[PDB]
């Protein structure tokens, strides 16, 4: 089992914390060559070093701030990747901003715009930049991260709900365009023990939640060979 | 029938052309006091004058460019409305930008951002500004405009599909927050004979399409009293 992802090159955004960190570390343990994207340099250095402890292979990391990056910035990142890696076998878009959790009448419009910029616009721009590398895979897998409020909007979820709906739509468009070329799917992690969840639910007991490690089976499956015919779908990590 | 919307004050965005123009004119014919929002001053003047021909009542219009308006701009507009109108009984968010219809790899990121800004962000900001007026209605009705690609993403629909998914999500959040206070719903017009449709489908015969006038029954129903218990739903004008 331990070589499930041997010779698969997988890029993970939001790899500096929470679910993305766990995904990057888990993929590396299963033999993948991982590329870490994040915003916080110190956190990325820490994750890369912990992957080196666990696997003896030190992954490369890149800084890309999704709030402010331009299309040119994403293209430049892709060019830097091309120098060291001949393809991408997987891209996991896990980075996300929660924004305000409060009624629509109280949503801060600057924060609303930021949520849309990171979760949707920059996620799209990065996708555009990385598509040529993904198409070089024998069976590239592109994964977006949704939420239950990306399937059914609920009170107080504001920009986050709008952005995760947009994410499902973007995934569906891409799956349709890349039939028999790429697998394109969404994962809904479910409520998971991270800082984002704790901010969204400040009074909930985090010990009642599954951890990122607990929800990894779906993350592995989508990057492995058993999911090869599956595209255009949204999967719940906690069904 | 001709006084169905007597003493209902209804604001319509994108009232300068296409479906929005038809909705504004139709609501006025049924007795509504209509407020026209658009970008093109000459078109708004023309629609207001044609409403005056048809009803002998000249509606007010306001310019608000959804690409560049700030939250402050929307608040200022709401203040201007408050001067002349004590409430809003309906708000129809019909304005929209199509953006590029082409594969994801060819989508222009500036255009993508514009589509998200008009269809989602400024639509949200305007909603925030108008909510207090809507809450003054005995039964306020807030209507967003979706598309079939806001329910199922398809190839080439890019930012537009993402934005209409976000629109469905925003509608669902609002419906949940305003239970037994407002009706909040989406209309999917279906393929309708307008300039937007003709650009999206340049080779299609527009005479094969229903016109905006043809799809008005649903637009009237959502503003009239027979839809009073209906919220959180998306309705197809062409089922
Ligand atoms: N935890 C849950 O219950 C839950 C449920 C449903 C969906 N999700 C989704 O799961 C994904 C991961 O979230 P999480 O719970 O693991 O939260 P998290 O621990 O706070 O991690 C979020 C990650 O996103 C990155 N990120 C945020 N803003 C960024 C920006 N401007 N530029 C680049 N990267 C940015 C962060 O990077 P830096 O630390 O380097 O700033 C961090 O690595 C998100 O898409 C979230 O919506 C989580
Ligand atoms: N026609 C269809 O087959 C179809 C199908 C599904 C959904 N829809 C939806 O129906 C709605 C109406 O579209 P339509 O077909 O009637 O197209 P249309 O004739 O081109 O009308 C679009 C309206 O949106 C307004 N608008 C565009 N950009 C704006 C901006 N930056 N600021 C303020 N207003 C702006 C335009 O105003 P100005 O003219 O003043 O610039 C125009 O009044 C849209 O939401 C569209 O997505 C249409």
């Amino acid at each position: 089992k331990q070589d499930l992802l041997n010779d698969r090159i997988i890029l993970v955004t939001g790899a500096s914390d929470g679910i993305g960190r766990e995904a990057a570390m888990t993929y590396a343990r299963y033999g993948a060559t991982v590329i870490l994207l994040g915003r916080n340099e110190e956190k990325l250095r820490q994750v890369a070093s912990h992957i080196n402890e666990e696997t003896g292979r030190q992954p490369q990391w890149f800084i890309l701030d999704l709030l402010t990056c331009t299309s040119e910035n994403c293209q430049q990142l892709a060019q830097r990747i091309v120098v060291n890696y001949p393809r991408l076998d997987g891209v996991l878009h896990n980075a996300g901003l929660l924004g305000d959790v409060c009624p629509m009448s109280e949503q801060n419009p600057q924060v609303w715009q930021d949520v849309m910029q990171i979760n949707v616009n920059a996620t799209f721009m990065l996708t555009q930049a990385l598509l040529p590398l993904l198409l070089k895979s024998d069976a590239g897998s592109l994964v977006f991260t949704s939420s239950s409020v990306g399937r059914q909007g609920r009170a107080n979820w504001g920009a986050y709900a709008a952005s995760k709906f947009a994410t499902e739509g973007m995934m569906q468009v891409l799956a349709d365009e890349y039939q028999q070329r790429l697998r394109v799917n969404c994962i809904n992690p479910g409520g998971t023990r991270t800082a984002m969840r704790a901010s969204a639910f400040p009074t909930e007991d985090p010990q009642k939640l599954k951890t990122p490690a607990d929800i990894m089976p779906l993350y592995l499956w989508l990057m492995g060979d058993d999911s090869r015919r599956k595209t255009g779908m949204t999967f719940d990590a906690q069904p």
